[PDB]
C-alpha cells in the first residue's frame, strides 16, 4: 500500500481505533493511531490555519493550529522523515466525512521544500475552476467562490456524509537525497468548516506519500481517505 | 501546432531564416524568427547565465546573457504575452545541434511565477539522475555530475550533431487569469557549451508552452526544437 | 536636497502644478511634476492595493492600484533608475493631507529588491506599536488595530488637515552596484484612504531616496512630503 | 550585559572553561559554557558552509556544519527562545583570534525570520567595500575579493592574532510578538578559515542578540567576542 505521514484534523473522536475523547491535532507516521496528538477546541463555522513544519537536522515534526482569537493547539513527533519516506512524494490534503459530516472548505494552501548543500515552493491564495496544477481525488472540487471543496457539499452549501477527496499538488517533489546536508519543509493552509451536525465529522489532514498514491478503498470516515484500515 | 514564447541563445546564424549575421539572443513569439535580437559574443568553454523576466502591467520581455567579467547582452521586446500564450502553460528548456554541435549542458535552472490580486517557484542547483519533477524529451538526460545534458554527448563528453533534447516542468503553471490583478514571471538558468567546431551549434532557449507541448517533427538543428518549420 | 523617485496616488488634482484634472497615480522622477499619469478611479472607504515593479534589463517603471471587483489603473514610464538613485537608497511610504483631508491608512507593505549576478525583503501584514526596523517621520504613528497612520487622525478615527508623515524601513537598500548583471525590486502595500471630504487630499506614495532622505521644508499637502517645491 | 543566543564554530578548546578536548560546534545560551555540543572535523583552507534553523513551535535550534565530501556535524538543543531573547533583536556574524589565529572569512550569509498569525529576508553572496546594511564592529572589514574578514588580516593574507570583530545586520528583527502563532528563523553562511597554526583559534558564531548589542569588554579569543566573563 501506501506510505504515509499525515498532520490530521481530526474533529470526530474514534475513541474504538486509538483516538482520545475529543476532537484532536495528530501526528500520523503510517498508521491512523497517531504517534502524538494535542486536543482541538475545533470551532465550527470560523477559518481556522494550520502551520506544519520539519528539517532533518532537528528531525522534529510539529504543527500549530490556531483560530484567530479564540485558541491555539500545538503537537510535536521527533521522527527521522528520511527513515520513513521514499525519495519522491507528492503533497495533499485529504478529507472525509462518514455518518456524521462537515464541510471540509480548504481556502488557501502554501508549501515550501528545500533540499541543502533544490527548492519548490507553492501559494494558492484562490483556487481556479479547472487546477491543472492539482491532482483532484475522490469528491475533491473546486467552486464559484475559488475555494477547494474537499468533500461533497450540495449546491445551497449543506456537506454531505460518506464523502472522500483529496488535492495532491501536480509535481513530484524531492524531499530528501544522499548528498543533501538538510532537507526541509513548510505547509500551511487555511480552512472553513461549517456543520448542522452536533458531532462534525471526520477532519482534514496535510499529508506526504508516495509520489503515485491513491484514495485507498474502505478509507472513508474515520480513516480520513489516508489508510485502508486501522492498523 | 503548439504556441510558442522563447528566449533563444543562438550560437549558429542561419541567415537564410532571419538570423542576423553573427551569434545573437533573441526574443522569439511563435516563430523562430526573433521579433528582437543582440548580438551574443558566445564564449565556448565559460560558463554562462540567463536572466529572463516579464510582469503583465510593463508588458516587456526581457533577457540578459552574461559571463562573469567577460560580456553582457541584452534584449527586450514590449509584447502583451496574455495574449499569445493560453492560460496553462508549461515552462521549459530546449536545445539542437545540427551538421555542427556543441554540449547543451545545464548546470542549475529556477523559475518563478506570480498570479497578483498563485505563486510558484522551483530551484535546481543539481539534477538528480532521475528528475521526477522533470519531463525529459529526446534527448535530454542527467549525468553522472548532477548536470543536464539537453542533447546528446558521448562517453568521454564529446558533443554529437544532430541532437535534440528538452527538459519541462512537470507541474502546469497557470500565467494568467481574468481575475488577476498582475502576472509576472522570472527564470535563470546558467549553462556551458563546449565544442570542437570552429562554427558550434545550435543553442539553448527558455520557453513556455501549451501545457501538452513536444518536439515538433523537423524542428532539429536551427529550429532550435521548437517549431515545425521556420514562418 | 533629497534625490527622490516614486510613485504617487494623487487624490486631489492641483492642475497649478501640474495634476491632471482627475485623482490620478503618477510616476515621479525627481519632480512632483509627474512624467506619466493615469486616471485613478480613486475609491472612499474601500482598501485598495498598489504594486510596483522595475528591473534594470527592461527599465521600465511600473505601478498598478486596484479596488477588488471595481476598478484598476495602471501606469509605466521607461526610465534607467540607476542613472537617477545613488547606489544605497532608503525606501518609504509617504502621505499628506492639506486643506483638505483623508485618512492615509496603511493596512500592508512589502518589498523584495535583488542585485544579481544581493536579496532583501520585507513584509508587514501588521504594524507593531513601537516599530523599531521602521524609521518614522513627521506624524506618522502606529494605531492599536495595528495600521501605520502616515497622516494624524483624532482619537474617534478623523482624519486631520494640514498633516505629513513617512515610514522608511530602518536598513539602507543596495539597489545598484558596479558590477552587477541585473538589479531589481517589487513593491506592495495596501491601504485604506477615508473621508468626510466632498474632494479628499491629497494622497500617499511609495519612494525611493537617498539613506539620509527627510521630509523637506515646505513638503506639506500638494507635494506629498517628498519635494521642497514643485520644480 | 548583553542578552545572547550563538552557534559557534569554536575550533580551539579551551577546557579549562568548559570546551570538549577538541574542534566543536555549540549551541551557547546566554554563556559561552554551550548547552549543547558535537564534535567538529574541522579542516583548513576550505571552504565550510552552516546552516541554524528554529521555530517557536518545535522549540528546538538546530545547526549543521560541513564541507562538501568530507563531513557534516550537527547540534541541537531544546530551549524556547522566546523565553531567553527580548522581541526585538539584531543578528550578527562575530569570530576572534587569540593567542592563537586564524582567518574568519564570510563569503556569504543569508538569514530569513517569519512572524506568522512579518517577514524579514537578507542574502549576501558578495560583500560591498562599504557595506551600508551592516553594523561593522571592532575588527571586521569587507576586502577586495567581496569578502568579509571578521578579524584582521594582514595585506598578503596572514590572519593576526589578539582580534575580534563582528558583522551585525543593520536592521532590528522581530523574532517574538505575543499575538504570533509562530515565530522562525533560519540562517546560513559560508566561510574560510585559513591558519599556519598548528592549532588554529578561535573560532566563528552566528548570533542573535539585544539590538544595542556590542563588543563587550574582555570578549577576545576564546570568547568569540561574545560574552564578557565565562560564567
Ligand atoms: O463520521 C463519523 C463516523 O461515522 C461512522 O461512525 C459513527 C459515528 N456514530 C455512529 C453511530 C452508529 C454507527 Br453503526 C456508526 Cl458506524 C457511527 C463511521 O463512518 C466512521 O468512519 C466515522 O468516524
Ligand atoms: O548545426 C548548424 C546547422 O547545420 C545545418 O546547416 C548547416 C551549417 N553548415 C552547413 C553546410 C552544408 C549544409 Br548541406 C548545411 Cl544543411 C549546413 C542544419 O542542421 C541547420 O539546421 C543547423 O543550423
Ligand atoms: O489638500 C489639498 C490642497 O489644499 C491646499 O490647496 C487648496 C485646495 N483648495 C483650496 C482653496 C483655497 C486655498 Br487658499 C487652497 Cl491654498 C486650496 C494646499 O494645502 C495644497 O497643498 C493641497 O493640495
Ligand atoms: O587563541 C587561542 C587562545 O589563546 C590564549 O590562550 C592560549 C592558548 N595557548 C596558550 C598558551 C599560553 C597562554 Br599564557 C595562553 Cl593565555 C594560551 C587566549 O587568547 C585564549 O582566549 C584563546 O582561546
Ligand atoms: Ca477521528
Ligand atoms: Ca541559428
Ligand atoms: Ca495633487
Ligand atoms: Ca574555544
Ligand atoms: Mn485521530
Ligand atoms: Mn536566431
Ligand atoms: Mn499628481
Ligand atoms: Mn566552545
Amino acid at each position: 500500500a501506501d506510505t504515509i505521514v499525515a498532520v490530521e484534523l481530526d474533529s470526530y473522536p474514534n475513541t474504538d481505533i486509538g483516538d482520545p475523547s475529543y476532537p484532536h491535532i495528530g501526528i500520523d507516521i503510517k498508521s491512523i493511531r497517531s504517534k502524538a496528538t494535542a486536543r482541538w477546541n475545533m470551532q465550527t463555522g470560523k477559518v481556522g490555519t494550520a502551520h506544519i513544519s520539519y528539517n532533518s537536522v532537528a528531525k522534529r515534526l510539529s504543527a500549530v493550529v490556531s483560530y484567530s482569537g479564540t485558541s491555539s493547539t500545538t503537537v510535536s513527533y521527533d521522527v527521522d522523515l528520511n527513515n520513513v519516506l521514499p525519495e519522491w512524494v507528492r503533497v495533499g490534503l485529504s478529507a472525509t466525512t462518514g455518518l456524521y459530516k462537515e464541510t471540509n472548505t480548504i481556502l488557501s494552501w502554501s508549501f515550501t521544500s528545500k533540499l541543502k548543500t533544490n527548492s519548490l515552493h507553492f501559494s494558492f491564495n484562490q483556487f481556479s475552476q479547472n487546477p491543472k496544477d492539482l491532482i483532484l481525488q475522490g469528491d475533491a472540487t473546486t467552486d464559484s467562490d475559488g475555494n477547494l471543496q474537499l468533500t461533497r457539499v450540495s449546491s445551497d452549501g449543506s456537506p454531505q456524509g460518506s464523502s472522500v477527496g483529496r488535492a495532491l499538488f501536480y509535481a513530484p517533489v524531492h524531499i530528501w537525497e544522499k548528498s543533501a546536508v538538510v532537507a526541509s519543509f513548510d505547509a500551511t493552509f487555511t480552512f472553513l468548516i461549517k456543520s448542522p451536525d452536533r458531532d462534525p465529522a471526520d477532519g482534514i489532514t496535510f499529508f506526504i506519500a508516495n509520489t503515485d498514491t491513491s484514495i485507498p478503498s474502505g478509507s472513508g470516515g474515520r480513516l480520513l481517505g489516508l489508510f485502508p484500515d486501522a492498523n
